[PDB]
């Protein structure tokens, strides 16, 4: 059914392959899942990830495009192989490269990033997760966000250590500030944090806050935006870094004109915007597609919601290895029935 090209990804999710179906000649990824079930970790969040892929459809969101059935007996089914699109390179890989990456460049990649959130927000969805590596890149151009291992819902299971424990959560080059310090506020507006760092990557062509610990991730964020507000400071969960903040001077930002120079104005605006200690005075991922910035491409008559919101309900479940290999079977069932 498939033609083999050549083998491109490894590993922690698995192996990923180029393609082509045999019928049609159209190329494709295909990622091997080895052992899948062997873990309940892995199957769990494999399971997480194929429900997010199924339920959206979206241009800017990495689809499923197959998954091949079980072509053995039921038992000795013991590794998945999931179709996706083909995406030649990432946004980690272009920006750290010789390759060409103009204002022009930085703006359509930034709509296509917000169009995609916009999407994935509206079903209420934080990714948690977005950095520049996981934002894949076609020949054409096409911008798609992927890798939803990390993803949850806006009210989240107390059983999962990260629940406490924030600062964990996700890449701390990209994580935001109320994950640091445990602000007990988990919006969308996390991602909107990562998008931030992401865009002002993209304008200087290098990591905007690359701390190599903890306390100097917060150097680094302070440095910049300064010594964080009374009212978030009151906020911080654990004493001992509550303690840290307010045993420092206070310190006044920086205008972004100071730190990325000559840079363009109206990107400037907007991403002050996005890097803010207090979540909810971020801009949304809807707000920022309005913002002048991105004027050029945006169009209100063509950038959707997804209907109706994603429920994580089912990651909240007590299940054996036995019982998710067949939720995922079940899954690989129900896309071929949606189908055909
Ligand atoms: C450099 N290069 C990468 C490819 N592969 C693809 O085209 C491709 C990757 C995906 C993903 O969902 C995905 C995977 Cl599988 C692993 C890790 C991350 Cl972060 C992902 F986003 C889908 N298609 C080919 N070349």
């Amino acid at each position: 059914e498939y033609e083999i090209i050549e083998t491109i990804g490894n590993g922690a999710y698995g192996v990923v392959s180029s393609a082509r179906r045999r019928l049609t000649g159209q190329q494709v990824a295909i990622k091997k899942i080895p052992n899948a079930f062997d873990v309940v970790t892995n199957a769990k969040r494999t399971l997480r990830e194929l429900k997010i892929l199924k339920h959206f459809k979206h241009d800017n969101i990495i689809a499923i495009k197959d998954i091949l059935r079980p072509t053995v007996p039921y038992g000795e089914f013991k590794s998945v192989y999931v179709v996706l699109d083909l995406m030649e390179s990432d946004l980690h890989q272009i920006i750290h490269s010789s390759q060409p990456l103009t204002l022009e460049h930085v703006r359509y990649f930034l709509y296509q990033l917000l169009r995609g959130l916009k999407y994935m927000h509206s079903a209420q969805v934080i990714h948690r997760d977005l950095k520049p590596s996981n934002l894949l890149v076609n020949e054409n151009c096409e911008l798609k966000i992927g890798d939803f291992g990390m993803a949850r819902g806006l009210c989240t299971s107390p059983a999962e250590h990260q629940y406490f424990m924030t600062e964990y959560v996700a890449t701390r080059w990209y994580r935001a500030p109320e994950l640091m310090l445990s602000l007990h506020e988990y919006t969308q507006a996390i991602d909107l944090w990562s998008v931030g760092c992401i865009f002002g990557e993209m304008l200087a062509r290098r990591q905007l806050f690359p701390g190599k610990n903890y306390v100097h991730q917060l150097q680094l964020i302070m440095m910049v935006l300064g010594t964080p507000s009374p009212a978030v400071i009151q906020a911080v969960g654990a004493e001992r870094v509550r303690a840290y903040i307010q045993s420092l001077p206070p310190r006044q930002p920086v205008p972004w004109e100071t730190v990325y120079p000559g840079a363009d104005r109206q990107a400037l605006s907007l991403l002050g915007r996005m890097l803010r200690f207090e979540p909810s005075a971020r801009i949304s991922a809807a707000a920022a597609l309005r913002h002048p910035f991105l004027a050029k491409y945006h169009d209100p008559d063509d950038e959707p919601d997804c209907a109706p919101p994603f429920d994580f309900a089912f990651d909240r479940e007590a299940l054996t290895r036995e019982r998710i290999k067949e939720a995922i079977v079940a899954e690989i069932e129900d896309f071929h029935a949606r189908r055909e």
